[PDB]
């Protein structure tokens, strides 16, 4: 007899997690073939398991190729408001969704100095007539300047 | 860069360093970052 040619033939995501970075940014992160990340408002393609970025309520599935993980359902901030100027501090309020985030913090960054204060907020002390670009990381920077 | 540290602030300067303004009678950890 002839002995053929020996065929080699090829034949769910462990743990999907997913975190509110930013506003129109989540991170998605999954263990162990390629995936693909479905997210719906209430699909990509990737080789690799691990974190990604998913730019632009909201369900989101992965699905290793075949069986899809759990179906993981998650949650814009609103621009800084001047509560109070003042020569040596500044005021500043914002409404922001009522949801829990882990991080929340207001930077003002001048010319000369730079502070970021863990989070309405009191940025003090600052430098009289000067200006600087504040921000909330968890967004938009507004430029005010300070009383001499 | 050197970076100083407080309980309630946190001041980066860019850079011998003068950091000012600080609060009295507080301690922060400082350290140069390349
Ligand atoms: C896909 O995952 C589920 C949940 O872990 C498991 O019950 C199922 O057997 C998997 N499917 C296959 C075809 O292995
Ligand atoms: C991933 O690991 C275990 C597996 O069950 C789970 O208890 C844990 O909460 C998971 N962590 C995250 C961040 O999803």
């Amino acid at each position: 007899t002839l002995v053929l040619a020996p065929l080699e033939l090829l034949t769910p995501p462990r743990n999907f997690s997913v975190r509110v970075l930013s506003p129109r940014e989540l991170e998605v992160s999954w263990l162990p073939v390629y995936y693909t990340l479905h997210w719906q408002q209430e699909e990509r393609r990737l080789e690799t398991a691990g974190t990604h970025r998913l730019t632009g309520g909201y369900s989101l599935w992965v699905q290793a190729h075949s069986n899809s993980s759990e179906r993981l359902h998650v949650r814009e901030l609103p621009e800084l408001q001047l509560l109070e100027l003042g020569p040596y501090s500044l005021s500043l309020t914002w409404a922001g969704t009522p949801d829990p985030l882990g991080s929340l913090q207001l930077e003002c960054r001048s010319s000369a100095e730079q502070l970021r204060r863990n989070v309405k907020m009191v940025v003090e002390p600052l430098q009289p007539r000067t200006r600087y670009q504040c921000r909330l990381l968890l967004g938009t920077a507004e430029v005010y300047e300070t009383l001499g």
